[PDB]
């Protein structure tokens, strides 16, 4: 059983001043739309999801912070409710059908299908609010991001059904999306009332720093949520388990290897994003700031939420983040799916 040390983060804390109201309003939202079973919802409303959103969009427009918080709770509604603690999470094919239908609800709330499902009803409310604060492009990107997430958790469900653990390369590829990190990105733009143009947003290097944020956020989560996951009775996947199997490591060794990986991605992210900011648009500079807010917001929330601290069986969490890495090198990760990120240096 493990000790998680303070992790390296060069980003300063920030939070929206109305974080408390937002957290209350998200709990009310979960109740209004009856998101999750009574048991699951009871947990979710106590997990400071509004506070989390307030750290992701610390200077964002309040209505969007609220939208993002409701969305993050909805996402746990599907991820906990179906994928990790539901029957559909062992049935990749059935899962795929449900998620395809939910995509259609997100595209067309008016379509007379899944009119009885609470998750669908919640999604319609979210889409309606995306229509207020987003362009057509951002809305489609939000839907495409939902599909990315949905396709990756069907793949995760294949592993859960077979009880298998993917190799590091497959895990990384999967984990870039199955943490529902890319779905947040359009709302970062909406939160500040601008649209990131395709020539920047879809530029290979800008996509890369977005993936780096996803990697750091999911790896930091793997580290912080390890306790909560390992001690649960259900199947679980994370970087530590993958590294134990792949490199024949103990949990403690797997922890250190994981920390070294996210440290190197943290450093790369900072360097490449600074390069991009120097000659990017004002919108790109704001986007890159929001990626920092997302990473650090997930860091502060990860060590504080009862979702990870689990008071009934307390996690051993650090209280602070350090401002220097354990792994200082610019040696690329030995992971084919992401090693190309280091080609972006010059
Ligand atoms: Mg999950
Ligand atoms: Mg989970
Ligand atoms: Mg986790």
């Amino acid at each position: 059983e493990l000790t998680v040390p303070p992790l390296f983060s060069p980003i300063r804390q920030a939070i929206h001043p109305k974080h408390a109201d937002i957290d209350v309003q998200t709990a009310a939202w979960a109740e209004t739309f009856r998101i999750g079973s009574e048991e699951l919802r009871g947990k979710l409303v106590t997990q400071d999801i509004g506070t989390f959103s307030a750290r992701i969009l610390p200077e964002g427009r309040e209505e969007v912070v609220s939208l993002l918080a409701d969305f993050i709770l909805w996402l746990f509604g599907v991820d906990d409710g179906h994928c990790e603690e539901g029957e559909l999470g062992h049935r990749p094919g059935d899962l795929a059908g449900l998620l395809h239908r939910l995509i259609r609800v997100a595209q067309n709330p008016e379509a007379p299908m899944m009119q009885d499902d609470p998750l669908a009803a919640g999604l319609r409310d979210l889409r309606m609010r995306v229509d207020r604060f987003g362009t057509a492009g951002q809305t489609a990107r939000w839907v495409d991001a939902l599909r990315e997430y949905f396709f990756s958790v069907v793949w995760e469900a294949a592993h859960r059904r077979a009880g298998t653990v993917p190799d590091l390369n497959d895990y990384t590829l999967m984990r870039l999306y199955d943490g529902a990190t890319s779905v947040v990105l359009p709302m970062l733009e909406m939160g500040h009332g601008y649209e990131l143009q395709p020539y920047e947003r879809d530029r290979t290097a800008v996509r890369a720093v977005a993936e780096m944020a996803s990697f750091i956020i999911t790896w930091d989560n793997d580290i912080f949520s390890y306790h909560k996951e390992r001690r649960g009775s259900g199947y679980y996947l994370n970087a530590l388990r993958v590294l134990e199997q792949e490199r024949g490591l103990t949990p403690a060794q797997a922890l250190d290897a994981a920390i070294s990986q996210r440290d190197r991605v943290m450093c790369l992210f900072t360097t490449v994003s600074e390069q991009l900011a120097e000659q990017g648009s004002p919108q790109l500079r704001q986007y890159l700031h929001s990626l920092r807010c997302f990473i650090r917001g997930a860091q502060d929330w990860g060590i504080s939420s009862v979702r990870y601290t689990t008071p009934d069986d307390p996690a051993n969490m650090p209280s602070v983040f350090t401002d220097v890495p354990t792994d200082d090198s610019t040696e690329p990760l030995d992971i084919p799916a992401v090693s190309w990120w280091w080609d972006l240096l010059a």
